[PDB]
């Protein structure tokens, strides 16, 4: 028998010091292809020898198809989404009640399945580098979390999401559950840039990223550690988001994520039953 | 063009199984691994992200659809197959002999020393040596294959990792030093000693040759437990017999010293890779 490993590359989605994403077709089929970066092999490692232990099938958890080494060439070869990134998504489109409590709900479904240990089976998992560019919008309105690279099973990420133990560096390196509580933070974040996109009364913010306020682009450890450990900076909360339940059950949520004491912090396992009493 | 074709299964066992397949008009092997043995498709997965003595590497692919997980090794294909297959149907003169032993220590040697700069390499204890494990080239020269157990240093835990009848007497009675890099490298020695026996055997001399035996094939039963290793081993303290005739031959007499030198029970007392390699390109 055939084995078709022609994967054909059609278009480059991204660039970054990651490496390349590009839209690829497998037997007419669409598939993602990242191509990691030398800077970025141990991610590849990482992610591969996580898949090899347990091969997460989830609908809010991007869908691994392949991991491949070519004679060094490291390709993670994954589900397309033609949609793009919640990050791309955000800038150009508003959102209502509807849509903006189906995404947040996808991802905290995403974010807890990756945080539980279920018995039979998977390990629990904190993914360490959750942002709005590693989320992905699918045509039914629901996300999926991707970019596994720095995945723990039982420092490191983008900066501007850093929890303040990390950043301060007082994180307990050898509980699993630090780990869980830092993506409960990153969160919070991503549910503050949707939140802003929800209309209510004829009122939305403009899309920013976490913090746009108080650090410049690109920003530095010490510009972060700055705002976030030392003057316990958090986003605003807009006037306009009291005026609506849903924004104002949303803000009681991303404080409830931004806690300074990381056992404070809600669960995903808790934000999941919250979501899901929001209308 | 990427496009694989499977022609013939080469082999199956615990490991998974080994196919004959085409890939750009070029022959290749396609190891499938078993669900036992998805650590060593990672492990080996490593050690290649770093010689005409090694199996050459082309792809490593894991593939998944659902709950299904397939873990694929694609390297160049030996149409002559495992030095373990050459030796049953196959007797040798002092040249194919001497290649043959050179070649191994030489990839031996290869994997044992670190090599540094952009373009370098750390260094390999391959733990799991044995003429299954080596692969018979046209030119006569061998290369060595399965670095699923192999351990890199600049660690690999879990038990008592090999194949039982190549075992070295520390890892049978399990005294050796887990955390010792070198401790592995003198378990390779150990296994190297073993294969040099089973093709000398098969070296003709004076117009005598031994038939193909598997080390210890005389003091243990067939398909023989860790247990019944560690009694001829550790507990009788055998080693393989050396043939008399051997010492008629100059050839044969010297490999008989450089495999009892293998063979010290002091893992320490052994010959480095260097040292064999060094010796073997002496005997002439
Ligand atoms: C190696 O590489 C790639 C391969 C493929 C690919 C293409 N056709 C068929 C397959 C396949 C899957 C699974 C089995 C099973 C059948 C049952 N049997 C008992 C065990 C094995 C056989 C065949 C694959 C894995 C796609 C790829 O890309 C999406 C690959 O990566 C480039
Ligand atoms: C974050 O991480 C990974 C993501 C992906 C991935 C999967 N589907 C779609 C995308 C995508 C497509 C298109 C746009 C833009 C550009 C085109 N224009 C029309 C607007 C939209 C953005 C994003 C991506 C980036 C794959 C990965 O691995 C193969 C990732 O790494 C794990
Ligand atoms: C990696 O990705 C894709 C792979 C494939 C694909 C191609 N050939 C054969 C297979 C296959 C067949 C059968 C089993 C099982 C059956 C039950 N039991 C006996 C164990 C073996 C597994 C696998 C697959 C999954 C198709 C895809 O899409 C159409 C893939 O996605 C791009
Ligand atoms: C040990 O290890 C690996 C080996 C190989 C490999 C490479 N070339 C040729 C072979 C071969 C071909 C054919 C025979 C035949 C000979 C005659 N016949 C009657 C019985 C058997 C045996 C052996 C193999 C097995 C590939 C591997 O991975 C892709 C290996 O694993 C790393």
């Amino acid at each position: 028998r055939t084995v078709a490993r022609d994967i054909t590359l059609l278009e480059c989605v991204g660039k970054g010091r990651y490496g390349e994403v590009w839209r690829g077709s497998w037997q007419g089929e669409n598939v993602a292809v990242k191509i990691f970066s030398s800077r970025d092999e141990k991610s590849w490692f990482r992610e591969t020898e996580l898949y090899n232990t347990v091969m997460l099938r989830h609908e809010n958890i991007l869908g691994f198809i392949a991991s491949d080494m070519t004679s060094t060439q490291l390709w993670l070869i994954t589900h397309y989404h033609e949609m793009g990134s919640l990050y791309d998504y955000l800038q150009l489109t508003t959102l209502d009640t509807v849509s903006c409590l189906r995404i947040v709900l996808s991802i905290a479904s995403g974010l807890a399945h990756l945080h539980i240990e279920i018995f039979g089976g998977k390990p629990a998992i904190a993914h360490r580098d959750l942002k709005s560019k590693n989320i992905l919008v699918k045509k039914n309105g629901q996300c999926c979390i991707a970019d596994l690279g720095l995945a723990v099973m039982h420092r490191v990420g983008t900066k501007r999401y850093m929890a303040p133990e990390v950043l301060d560096e007082t994180i307990q390196v050898d509980c699993f559950d630090s780990y869980k509580r830092v993506d409960i933070w990153a969160f919070g974040l991503v549910l503050w840039e949707v939140a802003r996109r929800m209309v209510s009364n004829g009122i939305v913010e403009d899309y920013k990223p976490p913090f746009y306020d108080v650090v410049p682009n690109d920003p530095s450890f010490e510009d972060m550690r700055k705002v976030v450990c030392v003057d316990q900076q958090r986003p605003n909360i807009p006037n306009r988001w009291f005026s609506d339940p849903t924004l104002t059950s949303l803000a009681k949520l991303m404080k409830e994520c931004w806690y300074q004491n990381p056992s404070a912090r809600l669960t995903a396992l808790r934000i999941k039953k919250t979501l899901t009493k929001i209308d």
